[PDB]
């Protein structure tokens, strides 16, 4: 359920 973005701009969630 949590969301990480990285600092190149790439959008990523993570399945909790």
């Amino acid at each position: 359920g949590i969301c990480f973005k990285d600092p190149f701009g790439s959008t990523l969630c993570a399945p909790d």
